[PDB]
């Protein structure tokens, strides 16, 4: 993947789309995502295009839809885990107030600096801290020193796509009651629509299959309420219930 | 659409699914939706999958959707506008607070009855105020009438398409700022994405060019912020700014 083992080139799904046409995703985004689309997000969009891991994107449909989450559940304080060069973190960036704060943890701080330039031009860097780690020892070290008035609004999740269910054991303790936990790629270019699915990687078979577990676990679990959401590669919303 | 006489075996665009595969619908549906869905919300569904316009049902993936937005904007006082046999209605009054209020408006009340037993017996009917009138009138009146106290938290807007325009001139002053205004079917099957789309019905046609002049309107709308998501047949949650 992005932060480390294999090549794009071994990847298969990346050219799939889970609606039923370009042209439909094309109409979405000509009419209703890029006329919307922040001049800074347009240009750290376009640069990201031309990179080699350009595939992990969030497309400008689904950054909309993070942004509208965000401003009507009037978050402030929310987790990025996944940055890549940043979109989803310049769209909450610009969708919390001006003292909105933001955890933001990737395990390459190299991508992060390719988007960086955009976010200081848009004039939202003061609301980011970013972490270079892995996650899992990032999230653990919070649980042992958050307190219950420091606890997260929001928390987007797009880092290791194998390793989500660990990811979600932590959040449900540092996301608020009521606050949102959202995991992006939960339909996996339709792949997780079938038990077994024909020749691919091995990264993407062990990811399909993780999505297969979470999706069913997340569906059973009494801690949130849940909605799948068919946008971009699938968004599973979940909310805090205790 | 649904109008008492009318028959669906005159129309083209009847079962809603704008991804690429019935299986992977199938698979959002029994692996997310049923599992939550409310056993009123299920009885409600499936007596309604025997009337003739059944093809109108707001899916249950949709459904969770809009119940998830509800709960995580803290929505108290909501309007829904097209409620058929209240599929969306029972939705939104199970998300709303036992003391929550529903403006709920459709110019047939024959079909409400239809699913008042199972809104009945989910225990949320004394939230709904159901008025039996097309829609627009109903909303010039409360215009007249309502302030800032009464403002609606979320409008759901699913009833005569042509007439969408009109009902949003309203609906931005009904709804507060920060308020949500979605409106259901903005990608009607996947037809907006052409210029031309053989083979409908003239009601389709007409429907057609208003969501395609809809969606470049509300891109363009500077009282709101928007995000069409490819839920259902199309959602487009607007924001209201100011
Ligand atoms: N174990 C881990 N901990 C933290 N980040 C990880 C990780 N494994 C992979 N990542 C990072 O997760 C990212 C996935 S791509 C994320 C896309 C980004 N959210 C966007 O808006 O476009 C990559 O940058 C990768 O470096
Ligand atoms: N002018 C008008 N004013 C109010 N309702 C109208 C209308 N024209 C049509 N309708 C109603 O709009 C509805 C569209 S179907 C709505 C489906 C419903 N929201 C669900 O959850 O399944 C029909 O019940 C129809 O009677
Ligand atoms: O002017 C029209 C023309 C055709 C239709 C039928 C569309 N297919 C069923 C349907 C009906 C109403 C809905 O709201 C919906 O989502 C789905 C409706 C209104
Ligand atoms: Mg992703
Ligand atoms: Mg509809």
């Amino acid at each position: 993947g992005p932060g480390m083992g294999a090549s794009i080139d071994d990847y298969s799904l990346v050219h799939k789309n889970i609606l039923h046409s370009e042209d439909l995703l094309k109409y979405i985004l000509e009419t209703s995502a890029y006329p919307r689309e922040h001049e800074q997000l347009k240009g750290l969009r376009e640069v990201t295009e031309k990179h080699e891991w350009s595939s992990a994107l969030v497309p400008a449909d689904e950054g909309l839809f993070l942004s509208m989450l965000l401003k009507l559940m009037n978050a402030k304080r929310t987790i990025e885990i996944g940055v890549y060069t940043g979109y989803s973190l310049l769209t909450t960036a610009l969708a919390l107030p001006e003292d909105g704060k933001i955890t933001a943890i990737d395990v390459n701080k190299s991508y992060y600096e390719i988007g960086l330039p955009f976010i200081q031009k848009a004039g939202v860097e003061h609301k980011i801290n970013f972490i270079e780690s892995e996650a899992l020892p990032v999230l653990d070290q919070m649980l042992e020193e958050m307190k219950e008035e420091d606890l997260y609004d929001y928390a987007f999740v797009d880092a290791d796509k194998s390793n989500y269910a660990n990811y979600h054991e932590r959040l449900v303790k540092l996301v608020r009651i009521g606050g949102a936990i959202l995991y992006d790629n939960t339909l996996w270019y339709g792949s997780v629509a079938y038990p077994e699915y024909p020749g691919l990687h091995p990264e993407e078979e062990v990811a399909r299959l993780s999505f297969r577990n979470l999706n069913t676990f997340l569906a059973a679990d009494p801690r949130v309420e849940i909605s799948q959401v068919s946008i971009g590669d699938g968004v599973t919303i979940c909310r805090r219930l205790y």
